[PDB]
């Protein structure tokens, strides 16, 4: 559903919706098929072990049964500098503000890609917090603490975009 | 009990018990006290985290109802390129060979330090593996893989012998 969100931005985030859905797809799928370190997984998770390699694809398979086109939206804020928030413990509404608009529907820091940094916050969905933000950020706090790495939402968001891409 | 031992191995074996049972004490009080990460924890056993802490405060507590001083030591062993070794599943028995007695009763890679090696081995301590062997990889591990470090016999010898000592 949708709240006080115009046509247009009915439009993007539907598109945006089934970007972020494809991106959690994939992103499963990967995890599922890629048991031991590459370059994809360290650059945003750190060192490869089995504990943490379960604990992100706990998250995407939980994501992954998420309907992100079935979430309830929210375009009532209108912060030219935010991109978009929600509430871990309501899930499925998104909240997006003016900066969500001007990113593109995929890439880095998309629109597709800040619905699935948004949604790994949901409690249902793991948790996620914010402890570094950016892909500078992300990188180092996956090289120096791996275990926030895989508990940060940024991290999810760039392992799901893969912009520059990765194998 | 001494098997095959010498009334110099039997003495040096006394010295070298007292010693791994102060090791193990003066460890699992350390690691009742301190509850967040500090150095000496994160270079043997990497990131903390509760689990991680949980699990090597669970092997000093155990190791520490130890009483090695009443060990079954066997000297029959002669082979001068190793240390020591025991059975996982036979407690209380340490065999040691040549190596043993050329190394000093406490310090690094001490006799006392072989002791407390030797004793997370026991299935009843926790059963650590030998995922690494040697400061720089028992280090190198702590970093790489905190969860096979928390399991690493090396680790927690060099954790106990705290040489360099670090706070
Ligand atoms: C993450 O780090 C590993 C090295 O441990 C590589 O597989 C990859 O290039 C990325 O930098
Ligand atoms: C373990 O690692 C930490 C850094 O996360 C340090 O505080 C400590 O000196 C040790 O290297
Ligand atoms: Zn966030
Ligand atoms: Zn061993």
């Amino acid at each position: 559903t949708y709240n006080g969100c115009s046509s247009s931005e009915q439009s993007a985030l539907a598109a945006a919706a089934s970007a972020a859905q494809s991106y959690v797809a994939e992103s499963l799928s990967y995890l599922q098929t890629h048991t031991a370190a590459t370059p994809r997984y360290t650059t945003w998770f750190g060192s490869y072990i089995s504990s943490r390699h379960s604990t992100v694809l706990q998250h995407y398979t939980d994501m992954n049964s998420n309907d992100f086109s079935s979430y309830s939206f929210d375009c009532t804020c209108t912060a030219a500098g935010t991109f978009a928030y929600v509430y871990p413990n309501r899930f499925g509404t998104v909240y997006l503000c003016g900066a969500f608009w001007k990113a593109p529907t995929t890439g880095t820091d998309s629109q597709a890609g800040t619905l699935v940094h948004e949604s790994s916050h949901f409690t249902r969905n793991g948790g996620t917090k914010d402890y570094a933000y950016g892909q500078a950020a992300a990188k180092s706090l996956a090289t120096m603490d791996p275990d926030k790495a895989v508990m940060n939402a940024d991290n999810h968001e760039y392992f799901s975009e893969n912009n520059p891409a990765q194998s």
